[PDB]
DNA sequence: GTCCCTTTATCTCTCT
DNA sequence: AGAGAGATAAAGGGAC
């Protein structure tokens, strides 16, 4: 009964004004439902039509979501009344709106804002973090309702009190802290830092409950300082974190080899139950069918999402290896991130039409991929490298460059985006816009440069413009930031 | 379906 | 280049 009408629907979506895709009406078919895609279907042209002129990206992100129909509604609702009453950016709003149940989180936006500013004293940019969430009408009515007591009774700063609301059920958080700060601390000798940092994490309530009651056994009979132990619970699922350390401790340390810290290092991140119990299974495979050793295994797992990069590596190492030509210590390399699944895959199913169809060396694409997100930097490269050879007189080795970094999606984007104003308006080169691209945070550093010069910050008219580029270029945004308050 | 929560995976910027 | 920390995205389960 589903296909039905995602049939009736999806090829007339995959017309104007969305000009939607396979993979994009799948993600709102399989997280909004049925109703999310029937809904995008008849706003299509309210939605990006004036004064809402919201990109089909951001449609998309609005909608697959349970609810995305209500956030799609009260989004067209209150898309202005956000934006002119609180100043914020048409961005914020769909950020606050693209999660389960926006419509709350938007409601309780316009009528909490006011007061979450005026009488405690947050900025906007905290109430739209504390909003940003599943359950956000929770969080913020929870930060409303406790920031006072935990304050005042517990001895937080404001600040402590919107880092544990920003996550998922951040009022289950917010409430088991108010419940388990003077206990964790008593009983335990934490500090309200530590406790902070333990709820600061989505299931954050779960983590904290977790800690108090595994703490004294981990520590004080499995051999582990608290510090560990705070460390494994400082991160998302910390309670099944927690306690797949506590059962597989002795299972992993006298067996795989493995040291207690080793665990705890594969403990330390998001899914690290999951981290675990692959390397229990993976370990004794991957050293003695792909020749690795314990210590790069322990390396490619001690990230987030672990599991998937251990079995992407399994899975794909020899194929990668035999075929494409790389080699072990390259792809243990590409792995090593957050993502490396998606790395070593898009690896796969690019370095063919990288170097075939274009000139890539397989180094190049490894250093492309060698960097957390690498996945975007590649399909990044394949869309945007003949625009930028035929059009803007680049060669593929700054491409490369722009790409071989963090954000490297972001930096490329950003390069096409503002490579003429500045070049064409202010008088910069093009290799000063790649040389400022190359970098972690090339979007930000390219972004400020633009912002200072088409209206001068005198402190930083004080400066030639190649000083300005060379400084973007040595420190980018934070820098450029910097050398404005020692004047 | 719509809202809330928890767990898990991915991406981007900053800091040296 | 790594680590830390934020942010965004995906998947699933309880509740009504």
């Amino acid at each position: 009964r589903a296909l039905e009408a995602l049939l009736t629907v999806a090829g007339e979506l995959r017309g104007p004004p969305l000009q939607l895709d396979t993979g994009q009406l799948l993600k709102i078919a399989k997280r909004g439902g049925v109703t999310a895609v029937e809904a995008v279907h008849a706003w299509r042209n309210a939605l990006t039509g004036a004064p809402l002129n919201l990109t089909p990206e951001q449609v998309v992100a609005i909608a697959s979501h349970d609810g995305g129909k209500q956030a799609l509604e009260t989004v067209q609702r209150l898309l202005p009344v956000l934006c002119q009453a609180h100043g914020l950016t048409p961005q914020q709003v769909v950020a606050i709106a693209s999660h389960d149940g926006g419509k709350q989180a938007l409601e309780t936006v316009q009528r909490l804002l006011p007061v979450l500013c005026q009488a405690h004293g947050l900025t906007p940019e905290q109430v739209v973090a504390i909003a940003s969430h599943d359950g956000g009408k929770q969080a913020l009515e929870t930060v409303q309702a406790l920031l006072p007591v935990l304050c005042q009774a517990h001895g937080l700063t404001p600040e402590q009190v919107v880092a544990i609301a920003s996550n998922g059920g951040g009022k289950q958080a917010l409430e088991t802290v108010q419940r388990l700060l003077p206990v964790l601390c008593q009983a335990h000798g934490l500090t309200p830092q530590q406790v902070v940092a333990i709820a600061s994490n989505g299931g954050g309530k779960q983590a904290l409950e977790t800690v108090q009651r595994l703490l004294p056994v981990l520590c004080q009979a499995h051999g582990l300082t608290p510090q560990q132990v705070v460390a494994i619970a400082s991160n998302g699922g910390g309670k099944q974190a927690l306690e797949t350390v506590q059962r597989l401790l002795p299972v992993l340390c006298q067996a795989h080899g493995l040291t207690p810290q080793q665990v705890v290092a594969i403990a330390s991140n998001n899914g690290g139950k999951q981290a675990l119990e692959t390397v229990q299974r993976l370990l004794p495979v991957l050293c003695q069918a792909h020749g690795l050793t314990p210590q790069q295994v322990v390396a490619i797992a001690s990230n987030g999402g672990g599991k998937q990069a251990l079995e992407t590596v399994q899975r794909l190492l020899p194929v990668l290896c035999q075929a494409h030509g790389l080699t072990p210590q390259q792809v243990v390399a590409i792995a090593s991130h957050d993502g490396g699944k998606q790395a070593l895959e898009t690896v796969q199913r690019l370095l063919p039409v990288l170097c075939q169809a274009h000139g890539l060396t397989p180094e190049q694409v490894v250093a492309i991929a060698s960097n957390g997100g690498g996945k975007q930097a590649l399909e990044t490269v394949q869309r945007l490298l003949p625009v930028l050879c035929q059009a803007h007189g680049l060669t593929p080795e700054q491409v490369v460059a722009i790409a071989s970094h963090d954000g490297g999606k972001q930096a490329l984007e950003t390069v096409q985006r503002l490579l003429p104003v500045l070049c064409q308006a202010h008088g910069l080169t093009p290799q000063q816009v790649v040389a400022i691209a190359s970098n972690g945070g090339g979007r930000p550093a390219l972004e400020s440069i633009v912002a200072q010069l088409s209206r001068p910050d005198p402190a930083l008219a004080a400066l030639t413009n190649d000083h300005l580029v060379a400084l973007a270029c040595l420190g980018g945004r934070p820098a450029l930031d910097a050398v404005k308050k020692l004047e």
